[PDB]
């Protein structure tokens, strides 16, 4: 139904203690990460908002993050989801309180909104506060600052991207050019944390209004 | 049924009257281009045709053109299909102009056809007669000039895009290596109008042939 | 259910008897290939084990291999599968060979093995005794060296690839980066043949743990 939160899912979490020379090359991970956090779930920039959330609430970096092709109800395996994060932190005990921090996030009623009956079309309009490392470098922007993350169809996101710059003053700091690897779409804008709001609140309103209204035009 | 025709649909189209700054900037925008005409359907190298044919009859140009990974069947949402386009043009009513030519082009009965009995092999066998300003920027060839446009499953391509150059008076322009984003595979092959039209002809037989004959070497 | 064998199959299979020029370029061929084998099957690392082996049967050389976007289970046309290969070789007779030495390869018992109960995990933890000029170049080690070919999907990969890596005395050769087109990841690891078999079956006890304890 429309305005509906779709709650998303973590589908696996796992520690890696004293991760091995070879993969912590391949990861490229710094000296001090000996421990990985790794995780699934069915909803990628969820997590994504999840993985930086867990950056200002532990000693972890986010060194790892990857969206699957086609998205999560395409996912060929039952813990494929649509996603895979890794923390990288000094210890076993840093990374489970990175983990336990990101869980709480993609728990805490985050999530993309239905915008018509049967939620064929969904959309993701978060207004990040305070960035943490990893969502701050994703943007190109100074950490600490404010984000709109703004994710939707690929059609929904260019028309609904376009109603948000011109609702406040906000920069697209990144762009998700269409198609990401789940086939959608959108942007990081950044600006005061009123303009974001304001954006994603024309994010939210435009994308519904193509939903009503697919072939007007 | 073999050799039946498979419709392509239109899933949406919006238009953008004065495209904001930031975004005309990460689209690559030229200063001349104020308006924009967006487009989904559930086929893309229809699609890709039908933009082309709206760049001869009014004044817009592709300025965006992307497949969705998988293809229109595992869509997850309800206007992603399995491209998104995008006209841009001097105004709304040049950009109006350029998606009905767009539409009219879609619903014109150039489509994918069907190489078995269930529909589970298709190929696009298009003679493309006189390029617009998109597909002969593809092709890297003049504006006016003539394509075969041919595209089948991975091995048909393969298989059939070598029998096309055999048959027929034509040379390669692009190589769609397999897979593209919808999984698929092809080229743009040129030559005259007849050359062309034999190449889809040789084409269209050679991926039949596969299909009636998989497994034989 | 657990331990079941995952059984690859062939979609199709054709001979190029004598390549066009046109193709030829766009492949890359070199100038002694003349003749092209074309194979699609369900299961992409297996034909991929399948083609190296080819490579050892005859003359035959492994020019394009790539895997479908979100695996053969989304499959949109019938011979799709997730993987096309291409053999190159002087003569139809060498294809021929080399198709025959993939096909029999595919169809030998080798395969991605279930982790649980409906099949909804599954890897694989092929030990390559002697590799060809396919797997070699590709791990970027000498022909006839061995390997471990694991894979499996993402964290369970990353999981059971560090186990892998501790088990045995062996090197990475090539990290396939989650996602591959296919959504699974996974490597080529290379060492003794001993140490390759130790480091698969640390792999496979590995991903299975996860499978039987996904959260925790
Ligand atoms: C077919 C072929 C072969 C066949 C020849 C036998 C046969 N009947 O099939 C085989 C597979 C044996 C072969 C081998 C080699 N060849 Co050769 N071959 C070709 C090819 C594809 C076509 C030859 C042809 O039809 N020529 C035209 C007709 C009109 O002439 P022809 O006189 O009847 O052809 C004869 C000679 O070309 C000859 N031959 C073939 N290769 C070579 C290489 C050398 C150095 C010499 C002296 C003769 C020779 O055998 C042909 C008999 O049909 C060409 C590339 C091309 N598209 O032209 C390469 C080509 C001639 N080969 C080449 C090479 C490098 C080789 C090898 C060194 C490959 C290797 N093993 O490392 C060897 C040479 C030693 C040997 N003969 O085993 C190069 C030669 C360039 C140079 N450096 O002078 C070419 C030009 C390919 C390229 N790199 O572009 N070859
Ligand atoms: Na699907």
């Amino acid at each position: 139904m429309k305005n509906d939160l779709i709650r998303p899912n973590v589908l696996s979490v796992k520690i890696i203690s004293n991760v091995s020379p070879e993969m912590a090359k391949k990861l490229e991970l710094e000296p001090h990460h000996k421990s990985l956090g790794l995780i699934t779930a069915d909803c990628d920039d969820v997590t994504y908002t999840a993985l930086d959330e867990a950056t200002k609430a532990a000693e972890v970096d986010v060194v790892y993050a990857r969206s699957m092709y086609a998205g999560a109800g395409n996912a060929s395996t039952k813990l494929a989801g649509e996603v895979i994060g890794i923390l990288a932190g000094p210890s076993p005990a840093e990374v489970r309180s990175g983990l336990n921090a990101t869980l709480d996030f993609i728990d805490s009623g985050v999530g993309f909104v239905s915008a018509n009956e049967d939620d064929s079309i969904c959309y993701y309009a978060q207004c990040v506060s305070r960035t943490g490392s990893y969502l701050s470098k994703t943007a190109g922007i100074r950490e600490g600052e404010a984000l709109a993350y703004l994710v939707a169809p690929p059609l929904e996101a260019m028309y609904a991207l376009d109603a948000a710059l011109k609702a406040a003053d906000v920069e697209m700091c990144e762009f998700f050019a269409p198609p990401t690897e789940t086939n959608f779409a959108g942007a990081l804008l950044t600006g005061s944390q009123s303009a974001c709001k304001a954006a994603c609140d024309a994010f939210a309103e435009a994308v519904q209004s193509v939903a009503s209204n697919p072939l007007g035009f």
